[PDB]
RNA sequence: GUUUAGAACGUCGUGAGACAGUUCGGUCCCUAUCUGCCGUGGGCGCUGGAGAACUGAGGGGGGCUGCUCCUAGUACGAGA
């Protein structure tokens, strides 16, 4: 009952955005870079992993905040295999809480943004939600 | 179906009968002369006669559209 992967090594990160930024793509790609799936699936075609639940297949949103983990080395395995509970929440306006309950315990964030526009009515809003809790982000375009 | 002759009901009439009332049953002919049209030939013409290949003035035919996929979850849209 040894400690498998050392503290020191895990992140706790997550995706915030608005609406469609491509959360849900991010992490699909992750995990088959990594290692969990074998096959990519995308969220238009209603087999992305993350957007597990019916309502979520069939609308193509996310409703939920799923939460999994993967090991990642770096490209050239620069270091000791990392290990990332990696989680992706909603962007909507109406699962507002969603996002906040996920960044209550999330150590690092990540705020994925369009490329053709920026900045949008929810990007501000997950902002304000990560800042409430002071966390440590990156950006991803 | 309606629009003959048979019969019956309801109704009307003393009655024969009658009802845009309703019921059952009840003969639909024509060998195409002309025009028209569809085809297919004969004659003559086109300026010596003939065998072929053509040009195209003109005429006719034809012209319908669904559903998926890509563009692209792109434009638009806070989102949907
Ligand atoms: N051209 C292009 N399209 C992308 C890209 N990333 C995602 N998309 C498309 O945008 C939609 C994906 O957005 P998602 O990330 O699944 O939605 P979300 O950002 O996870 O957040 P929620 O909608 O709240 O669940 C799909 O149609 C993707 O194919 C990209 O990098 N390039
Ligand atoms: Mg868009
Ligand atoms: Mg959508
Ligand atoms: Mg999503
Ligand atoms: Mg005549
Ligand atoms: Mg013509
Ligand atoms: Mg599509």
């Amino acid at each position: 009952s040894a400690r498998t992967t050392p503290i020191a090594r895990y992140r706790n990160i997550g995706i915030s955005a608005h609406i469609d930024a491509g959360k849900t793509t991010t992490t699909e790609r992750i995990l088959f870079y990594t290692g969990v799936n074998h096959k990519i699936g995308e969220v238009h075609d209603g087999a992305a992993t993350m957007d597990w639940m019916e309502q979520e297949q069939e609308r193509g949103i996310t409703i939920t905040s799923a939460a999994t983990t993967a090991f990642w080395s770096g490209m050239a395995k620069q270091y000791e295999p990392h290990r990332i509970n990696i989680i992706d929440t909603p962007g909507h306006v109406d699962f507002t809480i969603e996002v906040e309950r996920s960044m209550r315990v999330l150590d690092g964030a990540v705020m994925v943004y369009c490329a053709v526009g920026g900045v949008q009515p929810q990007s501000e809003t997950v902002w304000r939600q990560a800042n409430k809790y002071k966390v440590p982000r990156i950006a991803f375009v």
